[PDB]
């Protein structure tokens, strides 16, 4: 239940701050240059809002490396 990032591609949680939780399909998409993201929470954990754990997904199909050419790349 750590909705946040599983939210980048699961619109429902409109929230986002700092870190932005980016995580997901928005960072695999531009960094990785992955197909889609999976946004799936951390099912261990069940957190409200300001998920400091909520960083988890694959990338499907990533074609590249880390890369650092967007801003939303920087992490």
């Amino acid at each position: 239940g750590c909705f946040e990032d599983w939210s980048r591609c699961s619109p429902s949680t409109a929230s986002a701050t700092g870190v932005l939780w980016r995580s997901c399909d928005s960072y695999c998409k531009v960094c990785f240059k992955a197909d889609r993201g999976e946004c799936y929470d951390s099912p261990s954990l069940n957190c409200p809002h300001r998920l400091p754990n909520n960083k988890q997904c694959r990338c499907i199909n990533a074609r590249t490396a880390k890369d650092n050419r967007n801003p939303t790349c920087w992490a």
